[PDB]
């Protein structure tokens, strides 16, 4: 109705708009409800056996953000997502700019909610 069809404009540039690659990768966003994000914080946790995972406030909304140990398609990442959706919107995306979305996700208009790491992700984790 007026749910979102998309992520918010500001954080595209750290998204790929490729869903249906072949490509496998290792971060991944999921945009969706407080209540759906509250659940899938944990699940995916699980299934993916992230190796971090954050969850962030946007108004009423939640963005998902996490890391993978292995690769795996965008495409998969959202079909398990999808599975609990049905009247909840929710869209999911791959990440390219680890460490720039996530901190972009940590100041207005956002704000960190939970990690499953203390302190949160810190820069030198990556290249």
């Amino acid at each position: 109705v007026e749910d979102p069809k998309d992520f918010p404009v500001d954080l595209h540039a750290f998204l790929s708009q490729a869903v249906f690659s072949n490509r496998t990768v290792a971060s991944f966003a999921v945009y969706t409800t407080k209540e759906k994000a509250q659940i899938l914080y944990k699940k995916l946790m699980e299934k993916y056996s992230v190796t971090f995972i954050s969850r962030h406030g946007f108004g009423g909304h939640n963005i998902l953000f996490f890391l993978t140990p292995h690769r795996h398609r965008v495409s998969a990442i959202n079909n398990y997502c999808q599975k609990l959706c049905t009247f909840s919107f929710l869209i999911c995306k791959g990440v390219n700019k680890e460490y720039l979305f996530y901190s972009a996700l940590c100041r207005q208009p956002y704000a960190v909610v939970e990690e499953s790491i203390q302190g949160g992700l810190k820069e030198h984790d990556f290249n």
